[PDB]
């Protein structure tokens, strides 16, 4: 019976996967080939007993065989597909706990788990998780995708028990956008209850039992689920597989559960599951429970969110903290969400709010009352709107139940709202669709569900019948800006259609990234300190200690990401219509290499890329939060499949993951994290992408011609060797001291050419692959010896335009050495050719600054290289044109240099370095020189006039 | 040569026209032998060796192909093709520096090539993508010879 077991949960995870044939079928099958189905049976034992390991050679091939054979034997079409359906699922396998016997184990409680490698499974829809489990009962049923060995998701408590797993690989996908972020990457799981308790018509037992059924049957899943799942010893380090498992993979020990839908309060009941396995996560298991960290203290949410927010009024030009602005809301001061985030500014004026329960109707609020009664809401334990004392409300204003027929408008309701004039009174369902159209300034979200759809998008299509009544138009929300605490309030294509509208929005998984953020930070501390409770270091009752005395910095930590994220956002956004090409190019790739779905991702039809192109603008904010999202996945895929998180110029910044304490305190346990290399992948590619830009890591390897590996090892490189992170931070302390976005927007444009300009240099000039140790030893402290001092050899057209570009940042406040400091970025660059050129000749880079800057004066050099950046960069091969060209000036202007300087001595300054050069030049430089001033003299900037004028520069050489 | 041949022009003189080109070559050949004092017969294989591996003329022949309709593109089709033959110059300088006299074109290219960095090899894959493109434009003969630029020190 217990085989009989077997190929039962065998045949509920091939209806999960979708197979034609049904139940009735599969069983009819199996019976009429009872030779057959002895020989399938005979190949499990053989393949999972761990006993045979104890009796010699495997009886592998004589069980496969006599499977291959009856295969073979099969004439029905049927039986065949069946059949061939069976053996793979065999093949699939990859852990069982059929044969564990210790009495802790799910498998004493008549649960089997099949870990499975879905890659290779025939039957199975698309997308197929890196690593699968299957847990099957009479009274429960479950499945786990993960899609690597470091995933984190939700748990959901299903009822789709026809199909859970295609609810959860729906919810796959999105689960990983979330975790774009955080170091692991996507996984979900979801139970079905197959027994549920009968019910004895008293409303208040039968709740109860039901709770305490899914608790018992949560219970189950999990200890399935560890049955089949290795273990972390810091013992020894190593990594523990199940006694009395055979298994076929490798090591495989993560796991963390996040709560979903119907796993809200098991946080705690998990913890407790993990320890009865002895698991090492401990309470890191599950996200929260009971040690951890109380989110609606932190507010990590909402302050996320907030910075998304101050962003889009940034770019609106407002500033949150010091003028009063409106807001439209959604929840109540009881939830983490709404009452985080509500209390983030005394200039708040909350104008209007619904509810589940009420409606809040303030017409004309207030900023500091406003804000006192909204703190006194949020202190108390439960509350509701109709605890807003309704003599702060303003005059027209109260509070209404969303259960009455009616609701009487007032007024100052009607106006600042801004609906049609003669209403008088309106239903609560179309008074919360006029609150979700409004003209005011902020939409805050703190709900759940989607309120706002796409004109396109079918009602049914978005999976949400509560709110069906109350959804109304991205197109029609009349909102300034949205901003998205919740999950799931707005769809992809209404989100694409409120920026195209108009509107400020980011996606959900970008604004609400705090609360997984600290999920995830909070794991990997509980990780670090007990491993460091296992050294001896840190004694189990500080542990608590430690843990409640860094939640602060952990949130500031968390933030940090968060405002990074945003300011990536914004200066996305502004560079959105000139890289739509680039862009397009980019969502190929991801489609052709990493099996991305144009139309599930929301990215646009490659007809919709080109409307747009003709239209001249880019991608919206959704839409590029979502390409820099899937580039932050690939560039994890990319660096962590490599060497780059093993080498220590990488492993610098380990321990700035983590607090002050532990930063001091814990050094050596930093040193031997168990998610060492993915900690480091992870830092890696946020710094990189919110750094260097969307199109960074594409451009170079479109232009260089490397893998990513060699990208990031040219951005490393730069950013360390120029400081790029710190000009970064200066820039963005302006941007937050009032300076507007657009003028650190730009700062920000020309660093990033810099940078891309350097990196393209360090990549074409030095031997591959990158040593980024040594080339940041030997150009870093150069380059910081040579920044400081840009003034002192600019010359002519050279010093005046950068002065121009000084004082024009210094105009709107930029402080002067920051703004001096941007405005000399292309002659930053040039100082990498100088430090090359002075290494070259064994002669210090004063003197090799001063000679190639003087000569980039005498002749001009700056107007051709900004008519060479004028260049169309419309298509690849023209892209290619406008930088061959601006390699071919830079590198003639590497040759003539070298050709002066092998000429007058070095007390000569540049001035008279050149008029000797020319004074011992031949008859092909003065003509040379004077094309190129008549060139100059046309204006003409296209190819061919700008090529010829390459070439005159070219001809001034011996070696050419 | 047996284009011209076949129509009854003496065998010598259709060959002696048909390599007009890299008789032109030859002037670089000459000065280059004078440079480096050796004798120009070697320097002749090492040019014309390399000039086969790279495939240098079709990309001599595109840039021919260049518009002379006004007097500036003239001025860029004859840039293109000068910058072609001084990279020519430069990289038969660098890899007559490499190697031995007995050593033939082909032995010669091969150890400057063993000897190259990472920018040549990196150079040698986009140049032979270009010659597969197959696009003769200013833009794509430009960038070309930009990968041929980028494979001498002296640059």
């Amino acid at each position: 019976w217990q085989q009989v077991v077997v190929l039962r949960a065998y045949a509920k995870y091939l209806r999960q996967a979708g197979f034609p044939y049904s139940q009735s079928h599969i069983e009819s099958v199996l019976n009429e080939n009872p030779h057959t189905t002895r020989s399938l049976i005979d190949l499990f034992e053989a393949l999972f007993d761990p006993s045979q390991e104890t009796d010699g050679r495997r009886d592998a091939q004589g069980a496969a065989a006599a499977v291959a054979a009856d295969i073979d034997a099969l004439v029905s079409l049927d039986t065949d597909r069946v059949l061939r359906a069976f053996a793979n699922l065999i093949e699939a396998t990859l852990r069982t706990n059929y044969f564990v016997a210790r009495p802790d184990s799910a498998r004493a409680r008549n649960v089997l788990a099949f870990k499975l490698n879905p890659l290779v499974i025939k039957e199975l829809p698309l997308p197929r998780p890196k690593f699968e489990i299957f847990v099957y009962s009479p009274r429960v049923e479950g499945v786990h995708l993960r899609f690597g060995f470091v995933a984190r998701g939700g748990l959901r408590w299903s009822d789709r028990r026809e199909d859970f797993r295609t609810e959860i690989l729906g919810l796959v996908k999105a689960q990983a956008v979330k975790n774009a972020v955080i170091v692991p990457v996507g996984a979900k799981g979801g139970f079905v209850v197959k027994r549920p308790p009968t019910l004895t018509g008293d409303a208040a037992a039968d709740r109860e039992a039901t709770r305490a059924e899914g608790v018992e049957c949560y219970r189950l899943f999990i200890s399935g689920l560890l049955d089949v799942t290795d273990n972390v010893d810091k013992a020894t380090g190593a990594v523990v597989t199940p006694p009395e498992v055979v298994r076929r993979d490798g090591e495989d020990a993560y796991l963390v559960v996040a709560a979903d839908k119907g796993t809200a309060t098991f946080s705690d009941i998990a913890n407790e599951v993990a320890k009865s396995y002895g698991f090492w996560l401990g309470d890191a298991f599950a996200s929260g429970g009971s040690i951890g960290y109380d989110h609606k203290a932190m507010g990590i949410t909402a302050k996320g969110a907030w910075e998304s927010v101050k962003r889009h009024f940034r770019e609106m030009g407002v500033d949150t903290q010091t003028q009063d602005f409106t807001v439209v809301g959604i929840g109540d001061m009881s939830g983490d969400v709404f009452g985080n985030g509500m209390l983030l500014s005394k200039h708040i004026r909350l104008v209007a709010a619904f509810d589940h329960r009420d409606i809040f109707l303030d017409p004309n609020p207030d900023a500091g009352r406003s804000w006192d009664e909204r703190k006194r809401l949020f202190d108390l334990p439960r509350s509701s709107w109709a605890d807003y004392d309704k003599s702060l409300i303003s005059e027209g204003g109260g509070v209404y139940s969303r259960q009455q027929k009616s609701i009487p408008i007032s007024p100052q309701v009607r106006t600042a709202l801004g609906l049609d004039a003669d209403v008088e009174e309106l239903t609560p369902p179309a008074l919360i669709k006029a609150i979700l159209k409004a003209p005011v300034d902020l939409l805050w979200n703190g709900g759940i569900g989607t309120y706002i759809k796409a004109e396109t998008e079918a009602d049914a299509d978005v999976g949400d019948r509560a709110n069906d009544q109350i959804r109304v138009c991205g197109n029609q929300v009349r909102a300034k800006v949205i901003g998205e605490g919740g999950n799931l309030g707005v769809t992809a294509l209404g989100r694409i259609e409120f920026d195209l509208a108009g509107g400020r929005i980011n996606t959900d998984a970008l604004d609400n990234s705090a609360g997984v953020d600290c999920s995830d930070h909070e794991v990997n501390i509980k990780i670090l300190i007990d491993s460091a409770v296992t050294a001896g270091k840190v004694t189990p009752e500080e542990r608590t200690e430690l843990l409640l005395s860094m939640t602060d910095e952990v949130g500031e930590l968390v933030l940090a990401d968060n405002r990074d994220q945003n300011d990536l956002m914004g200066t996305s956004r502004a560079n959105a219509a000139s890289l739509l090409s680039v862009h397009a190019r980019m969502i190929k790739d991801l489609v052709d290499n990493r099996g991305l779905n144009r139309e599930l991702e929301a990215l646009p039809s490659e007809k919709e890329i080109r409307r747009r192109a003709d239209a001249g603008i880019g991608l919206t904010s959704p839409e590029l939060a979502t390409l820099m999202a899937h580039v932050k996945l690939a560039l994890k895929d990319d660096v962590l499949a490599s060497d780059l998180p093993d080498q220590e110029v990488f492993a610098s910044r380990l321990p700035y993951y983590f607090p002050t304490r532990l930063r001091e305190e814990l050094h050596g346990e930093i040193r031997s994290h168990q998610l060492r290399r993915e900690i480091i992948t992870t830092m890696l590619v946020n710094d990189l992408v919110d750094t260097a830009g969307i199109s960074y890591a594409y451009r170079i390897t479109e232009d260089v011609g490397v893998g990513p590996v060699d990208a990031v090892r040219s951005y490393v490189a730069i950013n360390a060797i120029f400081g790029i992170g710190d000009v970064w931070r200066r820039i963005r302390a302006a941007g937050d001291a009032g300076v507007p976005t657009s003028v650190t927007d730009r700062m920000t444009l020309d660093l990033r050419r810099l940078v891309d300009r350097a990196g393209r240099w360090l990549l074409n000039y030095r031997p591959q692959p990158l040593a980024v140790g040594a080339e940041i030893n030997r150009f870093g402290a150069k380059v910081a010896a040579l920044t400081p001092r840009m003034s002192e050899w600019l010359r002519g057209d050279d010093k005046a335009i950068v002065s121009k570009e000084a004082g024009d940042f210094a105009s709107h406040g930029v402080p002067e050495d920051l703004a001096y400091h941007i405005a000399t970025g292309l002659y930053q660059y040039s100082l990498l050719d100088v430090i090359d050129i002075a290494d070259i000749v064994d002669r210090e880079p004063d003197e090799v600054a001063d000679t190639y800057f003087a000569l980039m004066d005498h002749l001009g050099a700056d107007a051709l290289l900004t008519a060479v950046s004028r260049l169309s960069r419309d298509d690849r091969w023209h892209s290619l044109a406008r930088l061959a060209i601006r390699d071919d000036i830079y590198g003639s202007l590497r040759a003539l240099c070298f050709d002066v300087l092998a000429v007058g001595e070095p007390d000569e300054n540049g001035e008279e370095k050149i008029a000797e050069w020319e004074t011992t030049n031949s008859s092909r430089v003065t003509r040379a020189r004077r094309t190129l001033t008549e060139i100059y003299k046309d204006g003409e900037q296209d190819l061919a006039t700008l090529s010829v004028a390459a070439r005159q520069i070219r001809s001034m050489t011996r070696t050419s």
